[PDB]
């Protein structure tokens, strides 16, 4: 519809997915640009999907940090088709790391360290509030018009942790590994493992050791190689135990 | 009423003022604690007051920065008395600089620098978005449970700028001076000027030079004295021209 609950004037699609479509809208009451995530409408008439969407809002509303995209409001739209659930979120006028890597190529080491170090902060806060991201990838890290780092989707086979690939339990270390794959990508311009099928990639994550970043892309310090390969360790006990631990090591390479 | 728009379960009063009363509530839809600012109800039945409250929401919603208390939602409550306007805001579980100065005494120089330097950032963002605070005082700067600096009231004679005291035009420099009075207070435990009447204080701000901080409270560097007295300069051209300029000088004393 045109206006959700006669207050949110919907605009251009910023992105879409399997269950929800993300629009850019204007909150008429507050006179501000907001990002509105709406359900597929056909999934809204299902108790399994509705429970997942309403709890996705509640989990995201539970985290208030500058590097995490904020939830402002939630509701339902008066369509003749049925009640339409929506989440009103902080609008981030920016581009994803995926867009940056694809269009501008790899980042300078110092800018890549600055970006991933700020992403570590968002993740460590999440872990402190007992939430594990479960989906860290370039598509979920944006860079603001103010150059600020913003992380979305709190609550793709290339950026899985070995435990995820094996279908085992996950924790903060599973997010650290996933972030290591992102840091590797923004540094070298390529993810740590690639293959013609997703199983070809899943197996590599579990058994095949990672190619050092200095070897894939020229002019990368052996200091950075050691940080990236530590986040990318196969055993979670051998990785950084917190995202704070990872930022601390990155901050050191930078200085 | 009990629940505003059958979604905001009101609780304890955090503070009150001339036009609006600030409560702590729970957004039932999102399962989160929020700060809800409600109008006096008797003022809600007036077009002059309603315009001021609805625009106060819009001005505050226009600023998205970690050191500025966020606006989440706005609305009206279904009371038999009449429509009751309310602003739903970010809950900051903390204490004001006023409470800290009154109960714990002055802050250590290094903690006072850290607090006011972070407040400068909030103000410079406001100025960049064309908003002048107009009311910087200890009561409007809180310290989070996470120790984060949070500024409220975007949109008392002791913390006026000389231009405000003279009833002249105001800008970013009027906020810099006002913040200088706050920095002076958290450092020495006293505001720069005090008198039995508000006019006694207004006159001092305009004509009487400030007593150096090192003289009022022991163990204060002449480096800090120069920063504080620069923010407290009588002519706005002689003060720091931006709040960024002030933070830069504070950051230097600290290091
Ligand atoms: N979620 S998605 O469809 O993969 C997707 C990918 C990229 C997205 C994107 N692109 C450009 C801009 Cl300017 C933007 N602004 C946003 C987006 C959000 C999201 C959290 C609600 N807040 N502010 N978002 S949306
Ligand atoms: N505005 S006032 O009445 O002077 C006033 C003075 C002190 C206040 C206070 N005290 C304790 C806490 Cl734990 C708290 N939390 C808040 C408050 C807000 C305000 C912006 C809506 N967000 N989060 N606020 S309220």
């Amino acid at each position: 519809p045109s206006h959700l609950s006669d207050r949110y004037e919907l605009g251009e699609i910023l992105g879409f997915g399997g269950m929800s479509e993300v629009h850019l809208a204007r909150d008429l009451r507050l006179h501000r640009d907001v990002a509105v995530k709406v359900l597929r409408a056909d999934l809204a008439r299902d108790p399994s999907f509705y429970l997942r969407f309403r709890r996705e809002a509640q989990n995201a509303a539970a985290l208030n940090h500058p590097a995490i995209v904020a939830v402002y409001d939630t509701g339902e739209a008066e369509t003749p088709a049925g009640p339409l659930p929506y989440i009103v979120m902080e609008y981030v006028d920016g581009v994803t790391l995926r867009d940056i890597v694809h269009t501008e190529g790899p980042m300078t080491p110092k800018r890549a360290i600055e970006v991933i170090a700020d992403a570590c902060q968002a993740l460590n806060f999440s872990h402190q509030n007992g939430i594990i991201h479960r989906d860290v990838k370039p598509a979920n890290i944006m860079i603001s018009a103010t150059n600020a780092v913003k992380v979305m989707d709190f609550g793709t086979a290339q950026y899985l942790s070995p435990e995820q690939a094996r279908g085992d339990s996950v924790d903060a270390r599973s997010d650290v590994y996933s972030l290591g794959c992102v840091l590797y990508e923004v540094l070298t311009g390529e993810p740590p493992f690639t293959g013609d099928s997703p199983v070809s990639v899943a197996y590599q994550h579990v058994r095949e050791d990672p190619i050092p970043p200095s070897a894939r892309h020229e002019g990368l310090s052996a200091d950075l190689d050691a940080v990236v390969l530590k986040a990318l360790a196969k055993n979670p006990e051998n990785r950084y135990q917190t995202a704070a631990e990872m930022r601390a090591d990155l901050v050191r390479v930078h200085n």
